[PDB]
This record gives C-alpha cells, structure tokens and sequence, in this order.
RNA sequence: UUUUU
C-alpha cells in the first residue's frame, strides 16, 4: 500500500504499473563548546567575510578538526554541520560574549566596520545595539529557538520584512515574509509567550532598528525624475 | 561570406580584422507514451506530492528508466526532460483519463483531498471540474501547448491574476500577470482563434471557477503589529 | 597580524585561538586598443548573436589572442577578461566610430536588424539613436564608467525600469532598478555632475526613446475580459 | 524559453 518518499520510490511511481502512494536549540548546545576555541575577532571576522568565507566552503567537502561540512545541501541529519549552523553559532557565541563588557569593546568597535551594518545604519550604542550587530544577516529562525534570542529574532524580521527594500534585499533571493513565518512557527513550538516583557525588550530592540538609516540614486534624483516623467 | 557558428570562427573573429557573419505539444506525443505505463494512482500521488518530490529530483541528476532528469537547470535541450515538463505530462495525462467513467470517479475521489483543491475550494461536480482540479499547480503555459488544453489554460490563468490575493500567491515569487502573459503567446503562435464554440467551452470552466472559494503568524499577530507600526 | 583567505586559513579561523583577520574606465583605456583590430562587421556581428555566442565562450577556458575568458566565474581579476567586459568593449568600439559618417550609415544600416532594436522599436535616424542602438542589451553599469559614456547609460538605464515590462525583461533575472542604481553609483564615484549641457544632452537621448515602439494578450483582450469580469474585474 | 508558489 503506502510506502515511504525515497528516491527510489519516485523511480519505482515513474516505471511501474503497480498503484503507488506516499530542534537547534539542542544543537546549538552539543556543538557550542567546539567553537568556543575560536577567537573573538576570529568569530567576527567570520562574520565580517560571510560571503566570501560561504564560497570557500562550498568549494568542496569542508573539514575543520572534527567537524565536516559536507558539500550535498541535502539530506542533514540533526547531527551534520551546515555552513548556515556554523554561522548561526558563531553568532550565538558572539551575543553571549555581550555579557562581558571588555569583550563588547572589541566587538563594537570591530563590528562598525562589517558592511552589513553600515548597510543597515545601524547605530551602535549600548549593549542591545551591539547584539543587534551580531544578528544582522544571520539564520533568524534558527537563532530563535535559543533562549533569551525569541523577541530580538522577531523583532529584526519584522524590520526586515517591512524594509526589505530600503535594506537592498532581494525578495527572488531571500523570502523576508517566509522567515518571519518560520521564527514564529519556532517561538510556537516551544511554546513562547509574548507577554509585556518580551514586548518590553522588544520595543528597546526596535527603537535601535527604528534610529537606524540606494545613495547614489538619491543624489541624483532631481534630474532622474525629468527622465522618468 | 556568412559561415557557421563555431569556437575557432568566434576567435578568428575576435583576432582577426576579416568581415566575418554567422514546443511540448510535440514533447508530449513523444514521451506521453512512456509514462503511460504508471498507474492512475500514482500519477495522482505525483500531484499530491509535487512538492515534497520536487525537492527529492532537484537533489541531483534524477534517472528513471532512459529518461534523466539533470541537476544543471542551464542549457536544456528540446528533448531534455526537466521537472516542470514531467509534471506537465503527468497532468496531460491524468486529463486524458477523464475521459473515462471508471478514472474520473478514481480521480475525482483522490484528488478531492490533495492540498491545493481545498486551498482553491474548487467543487468536484462533473468532469470540466475535475479536469480543472488536475490543472491547479500546473505549468499552464506549457500545458497550454498540447491541443483543447488552451482555454482550461488560459481561462485558469485569468482567475489566478484576478484572485491572487485570496489564493495567498506571493506577488514575489509567481508574477502572475506575467502568467498570463506567456499563456497568451503559447495561443498566439499556434493561431489559436478564441470563436463563439471556444468562448463557450471557457465561460463553463470560468462558472465552475467563480462558484470556488500563515497559522504561526496569527498566534502572535496582535502584539506583531505594534512593531511593525 | 592579516593573512589571505584561503581554504586552510578558514581552518583556522574557526579550530584556533589565535586572533585572525582577511574601475572598468582604467579596464577600458588597457583594453580597448586590443579590440580595435575586429572588424566593424565583426562587431556589429557579435552584438547580433549574443546570447549563442556566449554559450560557447561558456562551454571551456574561451582564449583569444593573448587574451583567455576563464570558466571559473569566481575570483576576477580587474586584469581579467570577462564576457561582460568582452562585450561592452566591442560596443564602445562601436559607438566611437560613429563619430565617422561612412561607418555611422554602415552600422545604421547593420544593426537595423538585430533583435534588440526590432524589439525596442528603435527608430534609427540620426547619430544619437545609432548610439542608443548599439547599447541595448549591454552592461551599463561598465560601460558608464566610460567617459562620454555617462549619460547615455542612465537614460537608457531610467527607461530600462520604467517600460520593463512592455520590453520583455525578466525582473526574476534582471533587478531593473538595481541596474539603475549601479550606474549612478559609477558616476557618483568619478564625480560626474549632471550640469544643463549634460541634461540637454540625456533629453536628447531620451527623446528617441519615448519615440520607440503584453502583446499577445491584447489580441485576445476582446474575449479575455469577458471572463476578468465573471471574476469580478 | 528556464525557475518558485
């Protein structure tokens, strides 16, 4: 009767006449250690050449001590490492290096360098502007399920997805409303509760995003519009 | 004078200073025959899975039978066989069996309770309805090659650029004016004449289609707005 | 203190401790006289079968002369010859020998029937919409960089998002108004200043433009509102 | 013409 959807399955629906039919938190803290030899300008630079650091990986099967990325995109087990799990806990490493004050020196000043957060305009003030930094270009639905990371998740898609077009995000590459849909499906499975607190931390991640600010097109716009009319 | 376009022809071009000058309606009648040989159900489990073995053929170079299916979507040939032109073969041919008693109350049971039949709230009546509820998903610009398919074809692309914010279709990823649009120039290259006889055939597909009617989101969308606001 | 990203240094980077961190103008001035040596037919050619002549360059390490086209798009040197940069070239080529009479009604005459132009509509009268011919289907955003070239670049590239639909292009493919954007970035960072004898000049140009000339769907608009309206519209 | 819903 009913089987289960393997490649061989659909080769079998395709030749046969025969009827036929058909959690990161919990990795984030088996895997978190292992990054933790890293440097903090080690995990910054990562973050800083994102892009180009992707490439290299991609290349071909990328082993780093015990660690594996493995070049076939499918089929991840819940124990196989992804260059999108391997940002994303550099990230988390990152944030949790905000509770130490002489390292978010380091990291404030470093981190206003990295083109994502210029892009953005990010201000960086205080220590929620600074972990806003860190979020910026990450996997937001994964980073959700960690602790404490739910409202500052929610709270950047929201920002991202209404100014996906001031931010240059292109919707073709990056669905801005589909991963705000997956950070609460996330926040629902764990059953996250949005209560004023959340609310309260929230809006004080939101007022950095709201404070923050294409250029070339704008210094030319007077005569452009002459064109266009 | 005028030769051949070559490799060493563009290098004598590009070196030398010398005046130098260089459809699945036929796709189905020659593999419609080779995925007859599956069954009625299977054909309908295909449809009901499009998506979740969509991902499953994209994976790599996906081989059944003779037939592959390469993982490299850049240069496709007349013959090559993609995903989009299974799909729309396996459709071709599930319209096809409407045309018996016995299929159509097979298929008009099964497929009652795929995905997209319930999203559209398409009523399963007579056999016009069941040939649209075969059509939903459908690349509609190429089943609209294959004869009598250009007004199911074209009638479908109407109401989905009519009703697309109902039919929760992203703008983003499916333009559906564009949709339309290529429908159009399928019956145009074929001289397709929309007469009294046609018209009539469409206005009975486009009653059936009149009578027709994210969750995680919903949960925390009342304090959503605040932020987005 | 930095090093270059390589494959071993990304190891590195992520299995120590130890603290670690990683102009088409001047292209074309370098370039332009290798070119030179094509034929105005030759060019002319080129511009014609674009799309099949780039599957072909695509297909290995394309080398011309001293010249090689790698396949590896990744890592390009601002030395390095792309196709891209292979093509503009051939159209600055072009557009500077319009400034010749002979060869103005040799290529008026040549690219009145390359698709691009038929497709525009282009009318192709005087010296100016010549150029404009010659730019369809380029890369804009390199070619602006050329001086002179300015322009001609951004009115095209402001008609380009405005009729985007009406002229075919993919917005799936092709961010018509990220092309835009990358023009003025270009002439943003030489400077270049959009005075009253450089508007005169870009209203010329997109004059021609508002002169040229979906469509399927028009000839069966007749019967194709008729179920718009059983749909409520 | 290719691709996603």
């Amino acid at each position: 009767s009913k089987v289960k959807l393997t490649k061989e399955n659909i080769v079998a629906l395709l030749t046969q006449g025969k009827d036929l039919e058909f959690n990161f938190k919990t990795f984030c803290l088996e895997n978190l250690d292992q990054i933790k030899k890293m440097s903090i300008i080690s995990c910054l630079t990562f973050l800083k050449n994102r892009q180009s650091i992707m490439k290299v990986i991609k290349q071909s099967d990328f082993t780093f001590g015990k660690i594996t990325i493995k070049k076939t995109s499918d089929r991840i087990g819940a124990t196989d490492m992804t260059f999108r799990r391997l940002d994303s806990l550099i990230r988390v490493r990152l944030v949790e290096e905000t509770g130490n004050s002489e390292n978010l020196n380091t990291i404030k000043s470093k981190i206003a360098s990295h083109p994502l957060i210029q892009a953005y305009g990010l201000p960086l003030d205080d220590a929620k502007s600074v972990r806003l930094a860190i979020m910026l270009g990450g996997s937001l639905p994964l980073i959700a399920s960690v602790d404490s990371f739910e409202m500052i998740s929610v709270v950047l898609a929201i920002y991202q997805d209404a100014k996906y077009k001031d931010l240059g995000i292109d919707p073709k590459k990056y669905d801005t409303k589909e991963a705000l849909g997956k950070v609460c499906t996330v926040l629902k499975s764990k059953a996250f509760e949005m209560n004023e607190d959340q609310v309260k931390k929230g809006k004080e991640y939101a007022a950095i995003l709201s404070s923050s600010n294409s250029v070339a097109m704008e210094h030319y716009s007077e005569t452009l519009n002459k064109f266009y009319e």
